[PDB]
Order: structure tokens, then C-alpha cells, then sequence
């Protein structure tokens, strides 16, 4: 059984706005992979999420980020993969990672927001 | 020779009049609009009275030539506009694609709030 790689976004302003899914997909992940990782701990603080693994998706060290994304899936652990604040979120870096387990066969689903 | 600029669009399904200014203004004077999903795009350039716009057309199998096409204008130096949905995020749109390929090649990829 393997893991779902989930796209989350984050609102702009009042965190709030998540819904219960999109936090729900940070509470059942084995790792959050994230590029700001200030704002991705503030997020995971307001909703009371405690222990969360960060991996940080920086394009210097991508290959690194995907191969710990990678294995944590294929162990069967979910990955929450959240970019940063605002909408549309442009993001090469964590597009390759998607990317990438898309291209292991991995599920990936995006989260509405 | 200057470069012109992939601007990613999010549009909503429903109340398209809440759209900003600044984003249609964007749609309505693009080099061409790039979408992967044709009819949704063309009902809601439709709505805002937008006529005879270029249209790329993204499908998996024909990945290529829409890329191609797009990158061929950003170099002419036009912009393109690449529409997504506002409630998933953008890099998990397939379209994305073409974001990733502009990006590659070096030519600014700015997103339309």
C-alpha cells in the first residue's frame, strides 16, 4: 500500500479558510514538504500540529527533498505538499517533486482550497 | 530582444465578475491563452466579451506542440496567458506543464492573484 502525495495550498490572510480536508492532509503525513518553512511551522502551529518532519523543496538540493518524498511513499507514509501562500502558487521546485511521483506511479492529488 | 512573459491566470468556476481588472485586462490583450480545458475557457472568455483570441490547446498526447507553441511566442517576445482553476492549485493543473518548459527556458513566469 503506498502513500498519496497531496497538493495543499495555503490561503493568503486567515488560515481559517482551509478546510478540514486540506489540514487533515497534514495531520495524517508522515512529511511535510514545503519552501518556506517559517510559514509552513506558523500553519501547523494554528491548528495545534505538533512533531511534523519538514522537508524543504529549495532547487539546490531538489534531488535530495525527492528522493526523501519518494521513499516515504513507497513505505506507505502520505507526503503533504504545501507551497507557499497565494493564489495561482507558482512553484517549479515543488512541480518537479509532483512530477516525480507521478512519475514513480505514486498518486499524487491535489486538495481543493 | 525582449522576452515575453507567461502570466498564470486563476479563474474561478462560478461569479467570474469578481475577477480583478487587472486579470481580465490580462486575458483580454494576451498574445494567445493556453488551457487545458478549451470549452471552460472559452465560456468564460465568452462572458467578458473577449473575441479572436489565439488559442493553445493542451492535451497529454500532443504535450509537445502545445509547449512548443507557447515557448515560440514567449521568445517572439508576446505574452501568453496560461488559465487555470482557482480552487486547485496550479501545479498540480496538467497545463503546468507549460509553466515548468518556460521556466526551463529562461523566460519570466508570473502569476495574476
Amino acid at each position: 500500500h503506498k502513500g498519496t502525495l497531496y497538493v495543499v495550498a495555503t490561503p493568503l490572510g486567515n488560515l481559517d479558510d482551509m478546510t478540514f480536508r486540506a489540514v487533515n492532509t497534514l495531520r495524517n503525513a508522515g512529511a511535510i514538504a514545503c519552501e518556506d518553512t517559517r510559514r509552513t511551522s506558523i500553519l501547523l502551529k494554528h491548528f495545534g500540529i505538533e512533531g511534523k518532519r519538514l522537508v524543504s523543496y529549495h532547487s539546490f538540493n531538489e534531488e535530495r527533498a525527492v528522493r526523501q518524498v519518494i521513499e516515504l511513499l513507497e513505505e506507505g507514509s502520505d507526503v503533504a505538499l504545501v507551497t507557499d501562500a497565494g493564489t495561482p502558487a507558482i512553484s517549479d521546485p515543488g512541480y518537479t517533486m509532483a512530477s516525480a511521483a507521478h512519475a514513480a506511479g505514486l498518486p499524487v492529488v491535489p486538495v481543493p482550497g
